[PDB]
């Protein structure tokens, strides 16, 4: 649950059903391709997403709002910086399970088989 998650740990958390992914790039970036399973919440929307009521989150994002007690809420962008910003923001609002995939989408693409 440390502030950064590495790719090997992330791959095992995804295979076990224990991590949720959040692509914090813009909508036009995420629409062009993302890490499989990732929910797009652009970093500029993330504060409002974490503050809004659960039913409003479901309406806008078509997924269930995370809970403060969740583990392995993994944020990422393509090169680390927005993922870091998002992780810090989420932690600051009480999401102790927020972690940054610092290697980010470019590493994901680089290490994909």
């Amino acid at each position: 649950g440390a502030p950064t998650v590495s790719l090997p740990e992330l791959r095992s958390l995804l295979a076990s059903g224990r991590a949720r992914l959040f692509d914090v790039r813009s909508r036009e970036e995420a629409a062009a391709g993302t890490i499989p399973g990732a929910l797009n919440i652009p970093v500029s929307e993330l504060e409002s997403a974490l503050q809004m009521e659960p039913a409003a989150f479901q309406a806008l994002y078509s997924a269930e709002k995370p809970k403060l007690e969740d583990e392995h809420l993994v944020f990422f962008c393509q090169m680390g910086k927005r993922g870091l910003q998002a992780t810090q923001l989420a932690r600051s609002l009480g999401y102790t399970g927020a972690r940054n995939y610092a290697g980010a989408y470019r590493e994901w693409l680089e290490k994909e088989s």
